[PDB]
């Protein structure tokens, strides 16, 4: 409704913080508001299962 | 010696080509000469071995 970025984006868009050296997903809706650098960490959704010990 | 970029970089640095929609590794020595976009393809060195041919 109010279209207010909260969080670390709200500290960069609204001038509160100077830079965010933090784990932040580069999205398109966050691309237009702040300048991301290149991705330092390629990642994605992974499958956490229990390691097996069963019998 | 002559510090001349060949290849597709030499077509972008020396104005011959307009854009390179091509598989090109984003390196630092290529970052300073041309503007890369964000990486569309996370990749790296992989281990190609023969499939087990248990016959």
């Amino acid at each position: 409704d109010t279209k207010i970025w909260n969080g670390m984006v709200g500290e960069l868009v609204y001038g509160k913080a100077d830079i965010a050296i933090a784990p932040l997903t580069i999205t398109l809706v966050r691309e237009e508001v702040i300048d991301f650098s290149k991705p330092f960490m390629s990642l994605g959704i992974s499958i956490m299962i229990k390691k097996p010990q069963k019998s």
